[PDB]
């Protein structure tokens, strides 16, 4: 099945998921000189005061921090969005080395990692129905650079030892995702897709300009996770990023001058 290695990595995905070569695939390179300021964009509204995390799971590709999405508790609205999008999970993509790991790039620059906060459009009732729609998802993407530690990340780092291998999960209640946000909500936005199979073209991407800083010790702990399951040969979970895809007939808009 699909993964990130020589034989089942991104260059193979199109055989099981032909939309890999579609018209609105993600990630993309953000050319900052080509992205036009759009004064009709709104500030993003990120309302995470009532977010209820439940669990963390190693799915064999990354780890997911999952939320209770059965009530309007943690929502994204405003920005380029019409309506209200509910947080369902977050996860990261990261590298084997600090010079790579992000999926979007900025003027070809790769960051050490990228956080994706995944939200679904409540007009479609559930996440499964939302991913059948071209406006079903909104993903808030946040770059990570290595430097000072991010205090708000440490509870996630410290639980990873308990979910080393594929299929492991741990209770993960009362985690506050506001601690993962940078100061500024300035962003770029474009229409795109999931960056993992099934690569569905449902996503309004909202990519923050300001990275957060994490410490080298924090990212090193991500890199001790495993893609394999318990009692299988160890394959470190690193380099779980898809490279940039063709922009095609799309425009990247900036919320800021
Ligand atoms: C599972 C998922 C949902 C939305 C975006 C991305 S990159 N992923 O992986
Ligand atoms: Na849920
Ligand atoms: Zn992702």
């Amino acid at each position: 099945h699909w993964g990130y290695g020589k034989h089942n990595g991104p260059e193979h995905w199109h055989k099981d998921f032909p939309i890999a070569k579609g018209e609105r695939q993600s990630p993309v390179d953000i050319d900052t000189h080509t992205a036009k300021y759009d004064p009709s964009l709104k500030p993003l509204s990120v309302s995470y005061d009532q977010a209820t995390s439940l669990r963390i799971l190693n799915n064999g590709h990354a780890f997911n921090v999952e939320f209770d999405d059965s009530q309007d508790k943690a929502v994204l609205k405003g920005g380029p969005l019409d309506g209200t999008y509910r947080l369902i999970q977050f996860h990261f993509h990261w590298g084997s080395l600090d010079g790579q790991g992000s999926e979007h790039t900025v003027d070809k620059k790769k960051y050490a990692a990228e956080l994706h906060l995944v939200h679904w459009n409540t007009k479609y009732g559930d996440f499964g129905k939302a991913v059948q729609q071209p406006d079903g998802l909104a993903v808030l993407g946040i770059f990570l650079k290595v430097g000072s530690a991010k205090p708000g990340l440490q509870k996630v780092v410290d639980v990873l030892d308990s979910i080393k291998t594929k299929g492991k999960s741990a209770d993960f209640t009362n985690f506050d995702p506001r601690g993962l946000l940078p100061e500024s909500l300035d962003y770029w936005t474009y229409p795109g897709s999931l960056t993992t199979p099934p690569l569905l073209e449902c996503v309004t991407w909202i990519v923050l300009k300001e990275p957060i800083s994490v410490s080298s010790e924090q990212v090193l702990k991500f890199r001790k996770l495993n893609f394999n399951g318990e009692g299988e040969p160890e394959e470190l979970m690193v380099d779980n990023w898809r490279p940039a895809q063709p922009l095609k007939n799309r425009q990247i808009k900036a919320s800021f001058k």
